[PDB]
C-alpha cells in the first residue's frame, strides 16, 4: 500500500495557520486540565500514538489514515487517556471541517511542541481518511516495563536509529504519567508543560531509587518527587544510549534540532509526497504573531 499525500481541496499555508492558531488559543485557554498541566503534554502524546502503529515492513498504521478515530485504536489500552486530546480537538475539527483526521491528530502534536516553547517542527499536509477495516489491530505501541535492547528492536519497526529514539524519548520532559492509565505514577521533572531538555538532565542527575508502585509495577523514583519508566532508565544503562543522553543534556539547541526531524519523521512515516507537493510549513507561534 502507498498512500500518496493529497492536499485538502484548494488550502494553503494560511488555511492550516488558521488550524493552529485555534488549537493554540485553546490550549492557552483550556488551562486546568490535569492539575493545571494543561493539554499540551497529551496532544503530543496523541499524535505519536497515532504516528506509532506504523509499521515499515508492509506500511500498515502510521498518521495518513487518521485511523484512532475508529474504536477498535481509540479503545487500544496502550491508549488509555488520549480521549482527552481527542476531545479537546473536536470543536477545532468542527469549526475546520475540512481537515482530514490525520493533518489534525499530527498538527496537534506540533502546535503543542511550539506553543510549550519547543522547537519548530516542520509539517506536511495531506493525510487522507482512510476507511475502518484500515486500523490497525491493538499491540503496536511499546511496553515501558522493557529494557534497551527492547527499545531498540521495537524502534527500527519505526525506521527510527539510536540517536532518534533518544532525541524522540526527551518528549517524556512533558505531562506525567497516570496510575490508571498506564500502571505508573509521577512527572519527569518539574517543568511538564514547558519544552526541554530536562528528561536527559534528570536522567543524570538525579538520585534514581527502583520502587514498586501501588499498581505493583517497578519504577525509579527520585527524592524531588520524579519519576521514570524502565525503558527510560534503559537509556542510562545501555552505553551506546547513554553517549546520546550526555549529548542532549548538555546542549539544548543540538535536542531540540534533533527532535524536530524525529518528531517531523515520525509524523510522515508511510505518506509518499509527490514531486510538487508543497513545501513543509512553518507555522508561527501565538507569541511571534503576537495573539
Ligand atoms: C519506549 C517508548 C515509549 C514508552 C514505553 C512510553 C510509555 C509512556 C507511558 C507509560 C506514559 C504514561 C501514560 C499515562 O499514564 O498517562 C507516557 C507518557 C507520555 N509519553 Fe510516552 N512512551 C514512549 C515514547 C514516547 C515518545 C516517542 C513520545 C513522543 C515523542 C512520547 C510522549 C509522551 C508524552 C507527552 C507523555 C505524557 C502524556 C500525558 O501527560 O498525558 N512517549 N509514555
Amino acid at each position: 500500500l502507498v498512500h500518496v499525500a493529497s492536499v485538502e481541496k484548494g488550502r494553503s499555508y494560511e488555511d492550516f495557520q488558521k488550524v493552529y492558531n485555534a488549537i493554540a488559543l485553546k490550549l492557552r485557554e483550556d488551562d486546568e486540565y490535569d492539575n493545571y498541566i494543561g493539554y499540551g503534554p497529551v496532544l503530543v502524546r496523541l499524535a505519536w500514538h497515532t504516528s506509532g502503529t506504523w509499521d515499515k515492513h508492509d506500511n500498515t498504521g502510521g498518521s495518513y489514515g487518521g485511523t484512532y478515530r475508529f474504536k477498535k485504536e481509540f479503545n487500544d489500552p496502550s491508549n488509555a487517556g488520549l480521549q482527552n486530546g481527542f476531545k479537546f480537538l473536536e470543536p477545532i475539527h468542527k469549526e475546520f471541517p475540512w481537515i482530514s483526521s490525520g493533518d489534525l491528530f499530527s498538527l496537534g502534536g506540533v502546535t503543542a511542541v511550539q506553543e510549550m516553547q519547543g522547537p519548530k517542527i516542520p509539517w506536511r499536509c495531506g493525510r487522507v481518511d482512510t476507511p475502518e477495516d484500515t486500523t490497525p489491530d491493538n499491540g503496536r505501541l511499546p511496553d515501558a516495563d522493557k529494557d534497551a535492547d527492547y527499545v531498540r528492536t521495537f524502534f527500527q519497526r519505526l525506521n527510527m536509529n539510536d540517536r532518534e529514539v533518544v532525541a524522540l524519548m526527551g518528549a517524556h520532559a512533558l505531562g506525567k504519567t497516570h496510575l490508571k492509565r498506564s500502571g505508573y505514577e509521577g512527572p519527569w521533572g518539574a517543568a511538564n508543560n514547558v519544552f526541554t531538555n530536562e528528561f536527559y538532565l534528570n536522567l543524570l542527575n538525579e538520585d534514581w531509587k527502583l520502587e514498586k508502585n501501588d499498581a505493583n509495577n517497578e519504577q525509579w523514583d527520585s527524592k524531588s518527587g520524579y519519576m521514570m519508566l524502565p525503558t527510560d532508565y534503559s537509556l542510562i544503562q545501555d552505553p551506546k544510549y547513554l553517549s546520546i543522553v550526555k549529548e542532549y543534556a548538555n546542549d539544548q539547541d543540538k535536542f531540540f534540532k534533533d527532535f524536530s526531524k524525529a518528531f517531523e519523521k515520525l509524523l510522515e512515516n508511510g505518506i509518499t509526497f509527490p514531486k510538487d507537493a508543497p513545501s513543509p510549513f512553518i507555522f508561527k507561534t501565538l507569541e511571534e504573531q503576537g495573539l
